[PDB]
């Protein structure tokens, strides 16, 4: 596969529906050696099982709300992978009350702070912590959504956090490019995952996209996984600082209704 | 003037160099009645003096880091302006250590949090607090910078905070439009102000822009003020959720060097 | 008014519904001296009448498909206005068969050529012809539509012509800025005009926009006219090469349905 | 390879420096069966030789300025490939006088017409002609440049033609997606090719990009070729209507100087 010889860390697997799960599958298929993190014990079991199926026994705990947790996870990873080739950041969070109803009425200073901290700061927090461990030719990848570009009902403060994240991708790419590290994002279309259930009326968003997307279907975690594998491989050596839309063309059409 | 009959609150005046000062001047010239806020006692004197020169005696303290301070300022403003027509948000902040050198090395969880809280959350915090006091036809305005769209050396975490702010403009415009409130931003080119001195090599950024901007000069607080007055007036009734570049065309050219 | 002392040429008035008509009204209200062009004799009468109502007796024929017609019109204008302050380009055209049905099936080499020639090339053709007649501080303005940015059903080849036009705005602004000329565009939302009737299902586009636009109404030629007056005045001295959306926020929202 | 079983037509090979040459090499490496076109006899020899080295004996003449030439080439291709999986459009042209100096002074109605006809219309002209021959799952690809988005000195009218081309990509993707065809573009950074020598001061553009691009080197035809192979493969099934920047991050940074 085109990922043979690469060692990549994958965050965010919570279930078989997880976008990170589709990404891990595609990268394994292409020959990458993988390592996984899990947020807490509530998820340790499932992640350990999935990692086994994908030939990996490197499963480490990591809660990105804490600098100490990130530093410890990398010190542990370093015992087996003193150097590696990048990681996939597939993590997002905002308190549930933030994602329902009128945005101005729903947002709070605390909800805003947590959404940006976990959904955007954590990406550069991880890069800071493992910077000296990355091989030249390494690639970092995060996942965004159209809500960063347009106002979407109910997505609310997560939209602002994703806009901060896309800017993060550009500043990170500009800072780390000289040492040989590329940084990109995939702006994925709507997919039924555990976290998606937290967005009010998500099922309605899904049906709408299916009807108006140029390719006439919503994307799958396999579609996203294949794109992620490409973006973390040497085949995309000429691409950095980019937000690639993997939504079947939904965002470039208007009034298809 | 085209602002006759409008009552507008202006935040951010710190000196005669302040963009908010140029905005206040232009709005006064066009007939608006004004009210001003000041961050702390270190600035109370200058703001009181400027307000007098512009025919206003409404000068209130307001530190947007605190919900209580925002609520109190509006309760006080309500004693004289039970209803009004919008406000100008010209406030930004990030700890100084954040704006020097390599972005990944300089950014910290705390610096990131403060930058987003003061530079982006505060805009919707103010709208939440005065929502019931706005007249139909009201307009809110904030100030952004190109760093939200492109990676610019030294601007660092402020770029991410401005990206969150531009997204804020869109979600706010979408939420408040039905009740008759418009929300926009001006992305201004570089101008020598007090805060600008905190950006490493700002004088270099200024000279560069002057040489490559299509109109061959950097913009002034008068240029920005005139645009702000238009965007807060009924003359721009058809514009909401927009980020207008007032940088002399700098951002739409490349390689003019 | 803020246009006092300015001499502006207005193209494209075909009826009282014309966007150019709303623009002429607003500029006259703000004090500008105006001059008008008309495409052919089929329209001469109406334009002569409107010009009179707006205190102007400068009404010249000009068909932008011909270089000779443009050169002659300016030589004639020069007899009364040896120098002037800019013009409004409110002209578009594509053969009717191009605007109905599947884009790939409808487009032809000839339809494509005519659409780009009349809708985009004509803007720089006029600037080339009157370049030596423009006063420093002059401003040129054209009208675009969201179809330049997103694929919209039935708009078809006009979308490509508008994309070429928006690029034209940037190259023109970059080339003419050093001599003191600004160039911008307004991307207007849907408005019932004579030309609009040529777009299949235009009435459907109008109703849809009204329902999902943040300000909850479609824009009027007065909204566009007011913005145009501002953009051609010295109040927008800091703005060049920009495409300003005057569509009530329609383009920055998604899934409001 | 991930292109095994795909039959792709490649246009634009003129020499070993050609972007189309790098694309053909990468696609051959990944298992695609290829076919090539050549503009005229001046190029027939070189193309025949290259095609042989890549295991292909399908080399057909095609000048996209003529509808008849396009129809004939496809009728001939149909004798060997009654159905196929897409094509690569790597064709551009504008008269040389258009690419030197001030844009407004250099552009002519004829130069503008030819630039748009050959550089943008030809892409949809080819799709129209072979539409019934494409297998479900097919993908079309064209090559663009940053000049479509920003004003770049000397690129002049080609910038407008590339803006029309990027819009073409979106309208084509929207029209053909329902039948299973994806359409995308790669916006490549500067590369020394035969056509590049026609741009005044191209060597200066190249050195500048090398110094300020995040990855600190200009991209190669191999970088572009690898991205093109991915975008024409089933691995990018979730991507359509997109313009992917393969310029090492150059466009997302500002003032790196
Ligand atoms: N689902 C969609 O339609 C969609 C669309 C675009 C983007 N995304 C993005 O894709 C990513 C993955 O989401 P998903 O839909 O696969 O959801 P998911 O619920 O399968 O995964 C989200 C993951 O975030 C992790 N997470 C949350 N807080 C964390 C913390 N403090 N520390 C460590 N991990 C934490 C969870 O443990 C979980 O594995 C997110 O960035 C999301 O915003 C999803
Ligand atoms: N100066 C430039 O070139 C430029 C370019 C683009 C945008 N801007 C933006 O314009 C706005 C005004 O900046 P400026 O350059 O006029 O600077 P300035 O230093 O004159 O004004 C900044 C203001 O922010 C206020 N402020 C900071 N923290 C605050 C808090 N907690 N509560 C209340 N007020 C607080 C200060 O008191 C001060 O009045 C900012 O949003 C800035 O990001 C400036
Ligand atoms: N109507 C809308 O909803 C809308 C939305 C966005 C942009 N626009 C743009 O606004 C401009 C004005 O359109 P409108 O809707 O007011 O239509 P309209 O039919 O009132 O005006 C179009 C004008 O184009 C002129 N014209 C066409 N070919 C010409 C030629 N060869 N030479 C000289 N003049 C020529 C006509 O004479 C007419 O005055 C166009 O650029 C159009 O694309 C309209
Ligand atoms: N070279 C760069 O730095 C760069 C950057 C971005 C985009 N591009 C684009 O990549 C494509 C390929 O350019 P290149 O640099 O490889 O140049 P090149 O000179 O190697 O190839 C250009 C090709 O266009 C073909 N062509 C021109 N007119 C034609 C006509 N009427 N019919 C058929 N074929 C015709 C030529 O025969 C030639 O093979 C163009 O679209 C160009 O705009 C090049
Ligand atoms: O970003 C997303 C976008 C979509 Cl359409 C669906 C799910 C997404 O992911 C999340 C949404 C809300 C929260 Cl609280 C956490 C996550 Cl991970
Ligand atoms: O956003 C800005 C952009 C520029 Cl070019 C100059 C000054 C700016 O404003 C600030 C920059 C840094 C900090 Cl700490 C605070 C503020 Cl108000
Ligand atoms: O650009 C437009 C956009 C809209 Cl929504 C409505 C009308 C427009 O203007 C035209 C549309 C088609 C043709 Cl043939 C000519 C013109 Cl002037
Ligand atoms: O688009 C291009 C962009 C760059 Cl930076 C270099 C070469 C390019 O390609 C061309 C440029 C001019 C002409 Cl006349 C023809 C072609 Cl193919």
């Amino acid at each position: 596969g085109f990922l043979s010889g690469k060692r990549i860390l994958v965050t965010g697997v919570a279930s078989k529906l997880s976008i990170a799960y589709g990404i891990a599958q595609a990268m394994h298929r292409e020959g990458a050696e993988l390592a996984f993190t899990y947020q807490n014990d509530k998820l340790k079991g499932r992640v350990e099982e999935f990692a086994a199926q994908l030939g990996s026994d490197i499963v480490l705990q990591c809660d990105v709300a804490e600098d100490a947790s990130i530093d410890t996870m990398f010190a542990e990873l370093g015992k087996v992978w003193p150097k590696f080739d990048g990681f996939v950041h597939s993590i997002g969070f905002a308190p549930g009350d933030q994602l329902d109803g009128d945005y101005v009425n729903a947002v709070t200073r605390e909800g805003f702070k947590i959404a940006h901290d976990i959904s955007s700061y954590s990406f550069v927090a991880m890069a800071k912590a493992c910077r000296s461990m990355l091989n030249p030719g390494s690639a970092l990848l995060t996942l965004s959504y159209l809500g960063a570009e347009r106002a979407i009902p109910n997505y609310n403060v997560m939209g602002l956090a994703k806009a901060s994240l896309e800017a993060n991708v550009r500043y990170m790419a500009n800072a780390m490019g000289p040492e040989g590290v590329r940084v990109n994002a995939i702006s994925a279309g709507p997919i039924r995952t555990l976290a998606a259930s937290g967005i009010k009326d998500f099922r309605k968003m899904l049906a709408h996209c299916e009807a108006v997307t140029p390719i006439r279907r919503t994307v799958t975690i396999e579609d996203v996984g294949n794109s992620a594998a490409f973006l973390c491989s040497d085949l995309s050596a000429g691409i950095s600082g980019e937000v690639v839309h993997v939504d079947g063309g939904f965002s470039i059409a208007a009034m298809n209704e």
